[PDB]
């Protein structure tokens, strides 16, 4: 129901330690593989999320599926096509030729995805993906299990329209049905339905399309179908020109919330891309209204996290390919190593905001100097230095 | 609190089986009876609902009560009068005559209910019902326990203003109170209060009104009181003319959501009525954003449900009087038997939507042909058959 | 996550007993103390709240902190200053002389007895007692609030402080002073002072010569809107009454039609003042739990629940907290000194349903329903409707 | 544009007189007629409305059309079929047999006396009368609505029709038949039929053989939500009453707490039924103009405005329209045959303020204010507050 | 005030004719020029809009200004940098070296051909051309918008500038320099530079060796409301929302795409038609349409309230045309195709089709049209079904 809770330490988010995490299981398909982070880790259970890394080979088709939880998809590498189906919307990508005959077809709009895209999809919505590039298409999918859109319980379901094998709730939805019953409903013979059920077809859930996928797509140009049915699903965060915060020699923050992408308001999710130059820092801070789930796409650095105890919750490296969860209100500091550091972060609220302890937007600045003089037993000059020594907002220059 | 959960990889809604459910327990009153579905069934626990079927006889008055959860009430049979009390609104049903005398009275608006009506009531609202007719008035009540309006825990409370019993949380709220204390508050003798407590009453919670209930109701015509206090509480779904989908020879769907009945937006519920002619079907589909709770009011059919396992969750018949629950995102197929099939369904969201696997609105059409060719290993002809063979939306013609 | 439940059919709110509660644990600081109600009590876990009574001595400073749950704060006694920081807003209380009165900071709030202050989760707040009498704050944290995505336990995360299972901590302590120093651009020895290790004054510190801040003197863009949100309203003046019955008393309600921030927080409050022997009509809360604190006097409280047996029937008095869950019927009568209560309710626009008086459910139902249900005569059923002509506050005559 | 104003204090609503009005022009069609109230009357200009009475005879089809202003349609008499088209919604009334009963189209609505129907600007609608008695539609268009970005004049754009300054036109006529034919994929002589070349039936045509529609038979995605929006509600049954005073009569209110589309449209309505000699309490509309149509009976209406002299004190009777602007005080009493009124108000959640009865402003103000303002005794002031125990509808024998 | 009306049965939008329009006036600057469409034209007064085309030369800086009306800006050609200031937001583009490379300013936006930028009334904005080719901005100001509480005329208030009936002014000129200097803490000689009264470069100035900005390069509320996206690019055929092979595309821009459009009550689209392709005949059900032809040409027919066509003729590159709410229209591309950018005066503006799968013809029962138009049943089926496209028609 709407009223759920995780499987399970005075409480499920009273974590004494957090660690960067790697995937715990790999599923092979014909045309790629899926790596799953352990859904039972305390970090993931506290954050209410699942995390998956799909790796789709060249000419690989990821079988359409729907989930019980909304998600953000980060395109980590590659480029391709994503489909998303809005039920009751007309098919507006149309070709009435020929009369390669598979070019005669009508379907819903398809989306051209590329590295740096963050794609937002509701629960219940069918989606699929196809890699048209030579390099692998790598999708990092964060499913928000605790979202109001999931009325089941705090476990991910993946319901596929097709597929078969080459504790997970992952299934071809046509399999548990009577093919004759489904056949009569669809107006097709039950042997067509047996092909939907994928009997004797063990390619997994990403299949190779040998000669390339044929679809209706716009060529070079050298009612509600216009509004609701056209909702923007993604935005690219990769261009440094898309930065919202920029400190020269320090790096960028590129935020993605419902002031940018409208569907995020319904989904109650946000994201960001942070790029740090070598040795640069993000100001120490906490998330005031959200958990943060970060994936390191490039580089490395040091992360320190503080919680409820006098002892540190984590103090160590993060590096490429790792995920890390920072719960709401835990304090954290990041510094890039010598190669820089690039992260994408999903946050469990729309309009997720952080509170800084350093810089022009700091809580230290906002409090009277004499409060800090008394609390910290500082002199006036020591407390001024605390307020004003860093003049940056959010992104710290390693050279100050 | 707001943060609750039921009694129940594995999860409370990870169901490998569902079955049609009949009531598990009957409570007999003087002027009718109440049948309760087992609240501990896995289906009900997952969907976060209770279900009750109240049968109110001729000249039967169902004692006023309030609950901790909002509800939809389906009028399965009969007709009668329903009261619902909005606190802080004035009494706008008014008679100043005479000077028999109980006709001199003021009370809030009463509602004239009939078969096919679906009535929506928030948590905490006092309501009551009466049957004027000779046929029984049958109300199917679906309480949404996981609703935000319920801050207590995932169990139904029934708090009656009167009544007496001769674990269910069903109680006459006056009984625990000190009658002297309540009488001093109310300005009445503590013996009137002991009549409110009804400690020696054997009639239960539906009482006979031998000579018929008298109230202030409009006669033949042959400020905030106009707006908030007037909120509409019901809509009738029975007329085929109220259909939103109609397929000749197949049947109708009549949907009830917040574009139809404004109070549903606040309650986060919606409802529909499906009528299938013999052997007709509703397209195979799943609910995107809600659980479904269906009650068979006439006829019979076959239902198949799929879930997360390669094996079916249910494949069998459904029959008049049975309740069945389909959780969010489970796929289901329905076909009417040889007498047709009528269902009313409550869904656990505002503007609940289904996604079809067949027909013009199908997800199959929406996806490029070549994806299906590749995924299912179909020919181009077979893929096109799959897209276009059924030209219906939602309700399938058996011919 | 967003989907949680307390450590608590036998639901967490199926309470066969309630009773008025006093705090169970006290924490001593240099400049006052903190009294905590037992967070494990069935009543508190049902209501989804934590309750704290902070007592701040003269010249005492309550170290800044933030929590995982929104709160209402009732100023039971005294007066003082309250800070609340909105991240990303500029410092608009400014002094540029001399060139610690040279400072810029956020707007500070002047608080006094009768104020109800509303703060979201995650916001840094602090408080200072200006007056000679103790400043007494009753804080109700709403743990089950949507703003709390962690679990159903309060975190108090302090910016400073140290000792003079609770999740109460100086957030600087678990960070590396050299790492935090580099980010802050200060020496690590300054960071060690933030960590307060060697400083054991607790979380309320004495300010010998009085706190110096930027405050407005006598006058004898987004900074103007979002950043200037109202955070409190005073409920004490009988003139702020919304319901008044002469010889009876007042109810002074605080909801989002009064204080806008309450809409986002999903909380409201009220102050009830009853003259000796007066009553609030019997009723139930139709969309909220109520958490009441008795600030003055005493009275009788009866609560009814799901059983034939009363859930409570007895005295309430000064200093006690009582919880009435959603839908439970209750009646209150003031004793011979009167009765003052402040109450917090777990909803935006919390509403009660009356069983007595001009807004009663009894009036709204047809007379012949009550005739038949209760086996009353017509005169008796009219008595029941009409004998009390008051709304909400009953006149002891 | 959005920023408009009428052709014509003394501002446009500083009205020294209001009168009940009758229609000023009749347009004859083949299969009925349309009666139009004078759009230049000061009352209609003030209220920002256009009022039309359409009379559709048996087997009369009112040609589909759309307007630049939203409307409330009151079914004064008869019953029939109404269609409204939501663009981009699928056709969910479907018949696949035989292999003009084989058709798909959008939902059609079965309309009857007492129905109030709400339609936005720009939506195509049409109606058909299958019954013996004439189908009588009173259409109130809200010209000043935000939905109308043109100017303060109604347009009536028909998809068909031709004559049997009003802006009333068959929209196909100003198009080039070759160009339109190419676009539609039909021969340009089919297009000439669309232009209703040589067809002079007006805008209600007779259906010689009766209309063949796909309509639900007896039962003895977005298409389910947005595309299903409720367009109407019946107000006629005394059981639907929101306010009832025995021997006095009823008020049945229609606003966005009842019919959700009204929120978007910023309109509301009500039906008032008064037994002989009964009254509606004197009052004013605090946030809307009122546009009332008398469907049955007769009565006395008095209106007060900004001057010492009454704005109107006189009879109203069946078939008359009367406009009461925002904040003008009014009182109504039924005649010896009772009085039935349907009223449109220019706001979502239109409310009135009562000078008499339990909801009155008199009750809300301290007694001593009225003692001092009116120079009454304490007893006279209590009489004023309390002599009428009714809310809104007054008992002629209280 | 909020209650206004344009300068001058009969009504301001009862148009018997519409025409494609070109600018009526050209204002030269040092580093570009501005072309203004006649604001008294019946079409523009009906639609409640002004239209301007600014052409900015290489290394030209368009002086910052603010207006009383919200606008959509179409980047017709070129690329550059646009600034927009949100008052009360912090400067988050920051350089602290050397110790004018050392500066802090608000975010700057990299604009390019195909971008549609949305700006509220009252917001200071400015633009600079990075490239060799001219930067060409087509600006549609929505005068009738609720954001304009003044009256139905555009004001252009510049922070600088001076000449090289329009309400176009350097806001510092009417101020006393001593008084403004005292407030600003600067000498009155700086304020006289602000006033620019002996500067004859106009409102677009040449920046000799490039503008020095803090901008990214080799790779609280400040993160939310201060970040609001102001633009979306419509040029890529892949951004298309409606696509008919051999016909063209429609790429729509409304508040389900770009959140700020909800507050502004505006939307836009780009239409690209292959040679001889059509958009289905239709009307705008809830807005006026203001179309600018960026490429190519075509035939446009418009119908209104009479039996006489309102317009039937060609539209060509560089021309603006207005279709009021509810007027019916048909468009066909000429032999080079047609590209249009359109601004519509509503949030979530929608059109109704007379042809194709979404048509009103399909939604109405067959027998209604059989009776209205005196068609055979086969004719009326042809009328519903002969075009199976939605919105964009295949010329074959
Ligand atoms: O109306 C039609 O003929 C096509 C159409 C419009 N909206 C639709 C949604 C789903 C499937 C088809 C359609
Ligand atoms: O812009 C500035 O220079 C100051 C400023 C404006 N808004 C702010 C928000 C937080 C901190 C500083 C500022």
């Amino acid at each position: 129901s709407r009223q759920s809770s995780p499987q399970s330490g005075i409480g499920e988010c009273d974590l004494q330690r957090v660690n960067p995490l790697e995937p715990a299981h790999r599923i092979q398909h014909e045309a790629g593989y899926s790596e799953i982070w352990d859904p039972t880790s305390r970090e993931l259970q506290c954050a209410g999320i699942d995390a998956t890394r799909h790796v789709i080979e060249n000419r690989g088709l990821f079988v359409p599926s729907y989930n019980n939880a909304p998600m953000l998809i980060i395109v980590v590498q590659g480029h391709g096509i994503l489909g998303a189906v809005f039920p009751g919307c007309p098919e507006t990508f149309q070709s009435f030729h020929p009369t390669d005959q598979t070019f005669r077809d009508q379907h819903q709009k398809v989306h051209f995805i590329r590295q740096g895209d963050v794609i937002a999809l509701p629960a219940g919505i069918v989606h699929w993906a196809y890699n048209e590039a030579t390099e692998k298409l790598v999708l990092l999918v964060i499913h928000d299990l605790s979202n109001r859109e999931n009325q089941l319980d705090q476990n991910l379901r993946r319901y596929f329209l097709g597929g078969n094998q080459k504790n997970l709730l992952w299934n071809n939805v046509f399999q548990p049905l009577d093919p004759q019953f489904l056949g009569r409903a669809s107006g097709v013979n039950s042997e067509i339905i047996k092909k939907l059920q994928s009997e004797n077809d063990f390619r997994g859930y990403m299949v190779r399309v040998r000669d390339g996928l044929r679809l209706v797509r716009p060529s070079s140009e050298e009612g509600y179908e216009e509004t609701l049915c056209t909702v923007r699903i993604k935005e690219n965060l990769l261009n440094p020109e898309r930065a919202d915060i920029y400190t020269s020699r320090g790096g960028t923050v590129s935020t993605l919330n419902s002031y940018n992408l409208p569907i995020l308001r319904k989904l109650q999710l946000s994201a960001n891309r942070e790029y740090l130059y070598p040795n640069a820092m993000i100001v120490p801070e906490w998330n005031n209204n959200a958990h943060s789930i970060s994936y390191v796409t490039r580089g490395s650095g040091r992360l320190q996290v503080g919680g409820s105890s006098k002892s540190t919750v984590y103090d160590g490296d993060v590096r490429q390919g790792q995920l890390f969860i920072i719960p709401q209100n835990y304090v954290y500091l990041k510094q890039a190593g010598p190669q820089g550091l690039e992260l994408y972060t999903v946050k469990t609220n729309d309009r997720a905001k952080a509170t800084a302890l350093v810089g022009r937007t700091s809580v230290i600045r906002a409090v009277p100097l004499d409060v800090w003089i008394n609390v910290f037993q500082l002199t006036q000059d020591e407390a001024r230095s605390l307020k004003y020594n860093r003049e940056e907002i959010t992104v710290l220059d390693p050279e100050l």
